[PDB]
């Protein structure tokens, strides 16, 4: 089938550790699984972890950008039902990273039965402002963003990867950004960036039954700490919210330290 050339080669999918449950790990816009590096040690002795690539990263084969599947976040969601299900997993905690949370949420919407939890990191329902809704982003600043990817899609990386990532902007997390932001081909950055930008899953948010864990950086570039209120207050499942004392949208791959114990307590534990 229903939602699918080998899924798992596509995707780069990689399942590892041992035991009972099953942690599968979805990363964000510009950077791929590696993410979730100092992650993943804390997790490989109590859980099976499957990592995966999002079609459009750099480390996946564009001639398999199909444009009308990723027109919209579903097309993403369908892939990562379609791993799941070439893997058998019957169910299984999903921690997705800014857009792979939303694309979670909705995979969630079509297959409830595959997930008990979702945990978020860097979410957002919709990035633009709107009448009663404080996203982030004016149309403007985004308008911004796309002339200059069109522009220098290089020099865009470089100028883009210190804001996205935060903190010290010479740090490895700084340099690792900019590397997997550049690795992607810069047509399909913009077409990715562009749905993504101007998604909008608001109205499907009282829908969700699979209970979620809000985390976020407090200050976030794409994500106002009121964007984790307006989460928590209308998805329709069981929630909690945890705002870090961090900087930054990878904050997982950039303060380790004091992010990875908020998120293993999120996945440790249950609301």
């Amino acid at each position: 089938s229903l939602y699918k050339g080998v899924v798992e080669e596509a995707h780069n999918v990689k399942v590892i550790g041992s035991g009972e449950a099953t942690i599968v790990l979805g990363h964000g816009f510009g950077t791929d699984q590696s993410v979730w590096k100092h992650l993943v040690p804390h997790l490989v002795d109590d859980y099976r972890v499957v990592l995966y690539d999002n079609m459009g990263a750099g480390t996946t084969n564009p001639d398999y950008f199909d444009f009308d599947r990723y027109s919209n976040l579903e097309g993403y969601s369908f892939d990562l039902i379609a791993i799941l299900e070439d893997l058998k997993i019957e169910s299984c905690i999903f921690v997705g990273h800014s857009v792979s949370a939303m694309i979670g949420v909705l995979a969630s919407l079509n297959r409830p039965d595959l997930f008990s939890k979702i945990v978020m990191i860097s979410a957002s329902p919709r990035y633009v402002n709107d009448v009663d809704y404080q996203g982030g982003f004016e149309q403007e600043d985004l308008n911004q963003l796309f002339e200059a990817i069109r522009s220098n899609y290089k020099a865009w990386c470089l100028g883009f990867a210190p804001l996205a990532v935060g903190g010290d902007m010479d740090s490895i997390a700084v340099q690792e950004f900019s590397r997997t932001l550049f690795n992607m081909r810069p047509d399909i950055a913009l077409s990715v960036g562009q749905t993504i930008f101007q998604s909008d899953m608001r109205q499907i948010l009282p829908f969700v039954t699979v209970p979620c864990h809000i985390l976020q950086s407090v200050k976030d570039l794409a994500v106002p700490v009121v964007v984790s209120e307006y989460l928590h207050a209308n998805l329709g499942c069981e929630s909690v919210v945890e705002v870090i004392p961090s900087d930054g949208h990878l904050p997982q791959l950039s303060s380790p330290d004091s992010v990875i114990p908020v998120i293993l307590r999120h996945i440790r534990n249950d609301i």
